[PDB]
């Protein structure tokens, strides 16, 4: 009845050279790694070590020329460095950034194969820079591979091809990549709640709305949970857990469960505009301890706020660790658009999930 914790500050060194500011700082995972052990939380985890993923376990999602070139960005001067970022939507490139990538990467690796192995139940991976904007040819919005769609098949490749693998991204934006890469799979279902917009907000795609249930085998595989107008905080994510996550996922039967966890719809993140508190992320938290038989990882995506973001994980990870979780109301009515959101994918899935009908 273990917890694993990954972090290695190495992970810091992928920097904005230009400016020192942006908002993705190194210091988001030192700051959540030091308010662990000031919880006295990291004592009472499994300490599972950080590796380099390779370029072969990087082409279970990524194309040769997309590896190759974030690759080559290790040996260049600043002013290339700022042309190459300058192609992508939303990127920064430091020397050091390939060499961070492929950590978060392989923490995740190590992270799910202590999981699947039994050596620990569930486990915690504190890294950076983040993954589910990562397409399978291209760099986007802070990420340069998609670490949770790499740790899926990752995750395959160690047990079974048809290894049910649940993703839950509960960042405040969508996961464009993650849900581009397994939405003709259905051995692989990808959940996300975010902030949407009539697709306004970052990635500012239609591919995120609730109409988008995969293709292919895949249909059903893909379910959008998007927000619009309205501050959306515990009451709306408890809500869509009860009546659209859980069912699915329970119906689903994962046998392993991915958190793409942003927690850039904290309370006080700078730019997510939502008000989950710590308690909030616990009580998802605790809700997908209920699946896989509690083998559950927890990634770090996005999330700004340096003190939301280090409350919040820490939270999570002492769901992950036993601890109970914090009661809350639920019964606290829903603002009024989140209801109609969840209505629109709740019409969209029932007729692919039989615990809606
Ligand atoms: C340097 N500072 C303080 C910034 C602050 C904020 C942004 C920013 O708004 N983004 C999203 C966006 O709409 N951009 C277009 C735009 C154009 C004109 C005006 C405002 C925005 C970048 C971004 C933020 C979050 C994640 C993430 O967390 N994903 O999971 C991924 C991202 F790509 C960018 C920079
Ligand atoms: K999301
Ligand atoms: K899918
Ligand atoms: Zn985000």
């Amino acid at each position: 009845p273990i917890t694993g914790l990954v972090y290695d500050q190495r992970m810091m060194l992928h920097h904005n050279m230009w400016d020192s500011h942006h908002p993705e700082l190194p210091q988001r995972i030192s700051r959540i790694f030091s308010r662990h052990e000031e919880l006295r939380l990291l004592s009472r985890c499994h300490r599972i070590p950080a590796r380099l993923a390779t370029e072969e376990e990087l082409a279970l999602c990524h194309s040769s020329k997309h590896i190759s070139i974030i690759k080559s960005s290790e040996h260049m001067k600043p002013r290339d460095l700022n042309r190459l970022g300058d192609e992508y939507n939303s990127i920064f490139i430091s020397n050091e950034s390939y060499t961070c990538a492929l950590l978060a990467a392989g923490s995740c690796f190590n992270s799910a194969q202590a999981i699947l192995t039994g050596q620990v139940r569930n486990a915690v991976a504190i890294v950076r820079p983040p993954g589910h904007h990562a397409e399978k040819d291209t760099a986007c919005g802070f990420c340069f591979f998609n670490t949770a769609a790499l740790t899926a098949r990752y995750a395959q490749s160690i047990t079974r091809e048809s290894l049910r693998v649940l993703i839950v991204d509960w960042d405040v934006h969508h996961g464009n990549g993650t849900q581009h890469i397994f939405e003709e799979d259905d051995s692989v279902l990808y959940i996300s709640l975010h902030r949407y917009e009539d697709g306004a907000f970052f990635p500012n795609s239609e591919d995120a709305n609730y109409d988008k249930v995969g293709l292919g085998k895949g249909r059903g595989y893909n379910v959008n949970i998007p927000w619009n107008g309205g501050k959306m905080g515990d009451p709306e994510y408890m809500a869509a857990f009860h009546h659209l996550v859980m069912p699915i996922a329970r119906e689903f039967a994962p046998e392993l469960v991915l958190v793409s966890a942003g927690f850039d719809a904290a309370r006080g993140d700078p730019l997510g505009g939502f008000q989950v508190t710590p308690e909030g992320y616990a009580h998802l938290t605790h809700q997908l301890m209920s699946l896989a038989a509690g083998r559950v990882l927890i990634i770090l995506e996005g999330g700004y706020n340096l003190t939301s973001i280090s409350e919040s994980m820490s939270m999570c990870t002492s769901m992950l660790l036993g601890d109970s979780p914090p009661s809350l109301d639920h019964l606290t009515p829903l603002k009024t658009s989140a209801t109609v959101s969840i209505n629109n994918v709740l019409r969209a899935h029932a007729p692919f999930w039989s615990s809606l009908r």
